[PDB]
């Protein structure tokens, strides 16, 4: 449908000493596979693409503690766009709160959700979404907000990774395909630490180790 | 401090002297802050933040009533210090989110208040981007000290000069502004100057055409 | 004519513990007059200025060695404008180099200029400054463009000095109208010193006398 | 190191990928480079300057061929690290401006050359923006020299991977890149392409558009 950019399996991204990287993640970090900077123009051309669909009227629906960075990036890129509309268009940005749990035993997947929601009801609602692994967020958040009966559903995610997908929904707008690796860094912490690491980076065995839980 | 001072004396930019878009030409009367002067007094306000609460783990808690651009850009000035630090500190961001009401602000009604106990024996900055009367916040402060944080300071970008005031008064207060109603940056206006970079005094003609 | 952003006489400015500067520079300072960001969004609506008046075509001539800070932004603004033009539009950067020295006896003032302006003839030439004060840089570039016999001619400057102008050419753009101090940062160093200071602040008598020469 | 290599092999980006100009929808092949890409590349080399030059005086030295774009932004991640150091390290930036002519690269044309003792028993950075048969470079390098500056490094934006290249390496390289014509970002084609961020291979009907 447009699988974003293509990260490949292939010798995937770059040497950590060629981009700056802060000094206490020297250790923590295989590769670096998406330079801050590269996240933004593609969430920029990105911008572009969901006014093309949407805009009636759009609700931008902001999934909550996890997905404000990305979501705020992508709608300054949307409000850069709308300055230059002839008539003010109002944009409705909306939240819901969603948690996951390891599931141990079963498989069985456990998901914590969001609340008040009035205001979907015949909108066009975007789902923002940091990174599609097993699609379960995804589908979760679909669900939802058929739910509350809207007029148009697409899902926007930074990042897909290329793994075993059960089955769903495949994303509208997708920023990067990326290879099976865990990774942090942007839109993504590892128990509250990385967050001031601005680029995709693959998290090391020393990280996991080191950040705890 | 009371932190930047914009006097009721001459106000704040004639609009024409700053970039705004075509169709709020109509809707506003004064620029008092335009786009780069937030960042560069909110890039401050991250610093002090880090001056009396760095090191410590500390819980952002933004306050979320229709949007979070100032808590985003805060978080990224605090974030970019923190690219500095011979440790990583690890830092917890949660969300307050507010509904409203009613004329009587002090009323709080939380809707988005998951463990709200994560906060007990924890460092807690609370985000806002404008105080009033100072009702809600005032009110916000009794809820989230009965889960005991081990500190509480309070983060806005705006502090409105107003009698109306009951006199509560933030740890870092990033503008002091006139008894005006404002919009831009961080304050919407029935869903609308989402797009508008500057915090700018809203018209009547603006009020009347964007009003609920 | 659009006197710019005035910052006058009472009371200028900002106490300097309400901005970021550099540690090294805490002495050095007295207030700040133009905090960065601010100069960003003036220089801002001073590029959709300059091309309601320019664009037949348009040479932006730049002051070498000192002016090209503010150029480099200035030229990023526009630059931002003309990707929605529905032709591309040819733009041509020139320069030229200009120094000056303190006159001592006399009052006689010295400039020393430039060189290769070939590409001026019958175009719409502005001319980028940083700071405006007795008026002679204006008035040295000015004949100096007027002797390639140009279509158009334009003075655009960041600041404006409001102290005893000997009659001129009043500039077509200013930035902002300053009171009669020294001030450094942003475009103006002092002996090497404070390029990198974003802000336009006052210099101090530490400073002056720490920053030797 | 040869800085970030762009490989032969799958070239850069497609075009639809990234945001460019609807004008230039014709005029490419491919996107090497995104604008961010590069300032992400720029802020690493600054650090990498820094390392080797630092604490020292250095005089940046811009070579002036069209633009001065990456210098500007080299210029300002070298500034943003200056405002750590405990002591102000003064700066010196200069430029020496060249104009083309003849094929034949090596010979050089200074015009703007205000005292060029001014190099001399001082650190000097050269700064230039893409290296091709290295013949430019390697004639300017035997000027500079000339002045007896403490210490000559060379930083390049871009290194092409040429046969034709006489093997002159910079120090501080940015992205080594095919051997294919590029434009945007710092490099202008007959004076288009100025608003272009990225750096991206120019199309054949865009070579014939724009041609002098
Ligand atoms: O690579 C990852 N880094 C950090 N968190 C990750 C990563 N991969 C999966 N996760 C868990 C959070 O996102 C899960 C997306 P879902 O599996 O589609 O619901
Ligand atoms: O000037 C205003 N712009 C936008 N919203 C405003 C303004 N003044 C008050 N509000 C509503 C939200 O501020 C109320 C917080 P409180 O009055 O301190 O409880
Ligand atoms: O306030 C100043 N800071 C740094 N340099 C300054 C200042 N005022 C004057 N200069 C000297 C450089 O600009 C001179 C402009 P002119 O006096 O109009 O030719
Ligand atoms: O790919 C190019 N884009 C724009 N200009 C280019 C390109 N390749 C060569 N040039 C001309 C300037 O580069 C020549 C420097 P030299 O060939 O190392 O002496």
């Amino acid at each position: 449908r447009s699988p974003g950019v293509v990260i490949s399996d292939d010798e995937p991204g770059y040497d950590l000493d060629l981009f700056c990287i802060p000094n206490h993640y020297a250790e923590d970090l295989e590769r670096v596979f998406i330079p801050h900077g590269l996240i933004m123009d593609r969430t920029e051309r990105l911008a572009r693409d969901v006014m093309k669909e949407m805009g009636g009227h759009i609700v931008a629906l902001c999934v909550l503690k996890g997905g404000y960075k990305f979501f705020a990036d992508l709608l300054d890129y949307i409000k850069a766009l709308n300055r230059n509309s002839d008539r003010s268009i109002p944009m409705t940005v909306d939240f819901i709160r969603l948690k996951s749990y390891c599931n141990d035993q079963s498989t069985g997947d456990i998901k914590v959700i969001g609340d008040d929601l009035s205001t979907l009801t015949g909108k066009n609602v975007l789902i923002v979404e940091d990174i599609i692994d097993t699609g379960k967020t995804m589908q979760t958040l679909l669900s939802l907000v058929r739910q509350y009966n809207p007029k148009m559903v697409k899902v926007a995610s930074l990042l897909v990774k290329r793994t075993p997908r059960s089955v769903g929904y495949k994303p509208d707008f997708v920023g990067f395909e990326i290879p099976d690796k865990f990774v942090v860094g942007y839109a993504l912490d590892y128990n509250e630490y990385f967050r001031d690491l601005n680029h995709v980076c693959v998290i090391s065995e020393t990280g996991k180790a080191k950040y705890k839980a």
